């Protein structure tokens, strides 16, 4: 069955991209939250 | 009746593909919603 | 009348095929609408 | 009538999904409002 | 006139399906608007 | 002239069918537009 | 002219729905503004 | 020339329908913009 | 040559119809684009 | 060339609508900014 | 070769229309972006 | 029977072409879906 | 063999037309994509 | 077998075009995401 | 190969537009951030 194999391959490609997307999100969000806390704690400290 | 058998076969093939489609959708949607909640809760928490 | 009998048989065959077609349509459309609602409600819920 | 039965089934499936969506919404919103009040009352108390 | 009768029947079938479609729309839209208001009022209340 | 009469009859039959077609179109289009506006205004109102 | 009548009916249906939409908007907006002022004046008063 | 007359009639019918379409658009758009401004000014005023 | 004359006449008739077709297109397209811009600018303005 | 004339007319219609849109924007924005400054200066003055 | 000449003419007509299309786009987009910036800067300024 | 052999050969040729068609489809669809997901996940990630 | 020569000539004519078709496609598609990107980047930039 | 060779060639051409498409996508998406992050980080930084 | 050349040209056009878009963004963002800092520092200074 040609269809069975095809869908398997598609689903594997998708799984890989999702992997790459998670990596990126973690970097960008890391920095957004980083800057937010730096602004907040500096104010409270002083 | 040749037609009866033919339609049966077609309907079985279709049933199988629908199976494969559901698998894929669950993966892709899983990740979309995953990233959305991660962005949202991280913000509220901080 | 040979013609009368012939048309009757043709009309019966057609009636049967229409039956098989309805079965198939209900399956395919079932899945199309299924996936559409799953995508829509998941988004609104989150 | 094939159509009557078909629409009934579709409408039942939809009713079930709506059920699942309400469950999810209640969890997510529960937490959003939870965190908001915790932040607010802690501040006023101190 | 065979045509007159035929068109009458078609138009009756269509009228019935439109009936079933209205039922479905009312359910789906009911839930979409329901969730939207629940999200909105909960926020304003808190 | 046999032809003159024949064409007259054909043209009358056609005129009648066009009549029946207009009736049907008005029903189907009525519902399509109906549902579209219901979806649109409900959203804006809420 | 079948078209003239058809458009008239469509335009009447639309006019009615707009009526129902205005009713809903007035209720929802009434409450949103109500809560906003209650929050604001209570604070200033105390 | 049969064609000349025919095209003239078609073009007149089209001109009339365009007339009816403009009437409808003005009503629907009138209400959409109406509701949008009511929501916006009420908020700013309060 | 009978053929030469015949083709000339055909080609003239065609040229005339193309003329009538251009007139119609300009009217219909005029209105389609008209309504599209009215919808678009009204939204942006408000 | 039928096309040249057609595009000219379309472009003139568009130019006119843009004119009407600018008029509206100036009114709405005038009021939004008006209310904003009234709220701001009254507070600072008192 | 009749074909060579024909394609040349078609390609020239197309080139001219593309010219007219660019003119229109520049006008419409000019205004869309114009209104967007006016709304944005007025807000920031005040 | 010359006919029996002939139909067998035709049916074999067809079976082979279907094979080649499946190969091509899998490549083209692979890329279409690939690009679609790349566009979608990149947006959500950022 | 008269047939051999004939097919050769036909195949040459076809090859030439395909050449002219490619030229045209490149112009039309050039403009379609051009306008699409102009609309997209102008929006993002502003 | 003429068909076998033909399909092979088609599939090779397609493979090459897909190559060129990927190149273009990477450029366009590169810039879209670039501008988005520049807008976002500049705001948070200031 | 006509396709190879075509894609090259498209990709060059795109590269140029991206250039123009970056220029615009730098101007608009320059001013937005400019005004924001002027408002902020003036307040803190006084």
């Amino acid at each position: 069955d040609p269809a069975k194999a095809a869908f398997d391959s598609l689903q594997a490609s998708a799984t890989e991209m999702i992997g790459y997307a998670w990596a990126m999100v973690v970097v960008i969000v890391g920095a957004t939250i980083g800057i937010k806390l730096f602004k907040k704690f500096t104010s409270k400290a002083s």
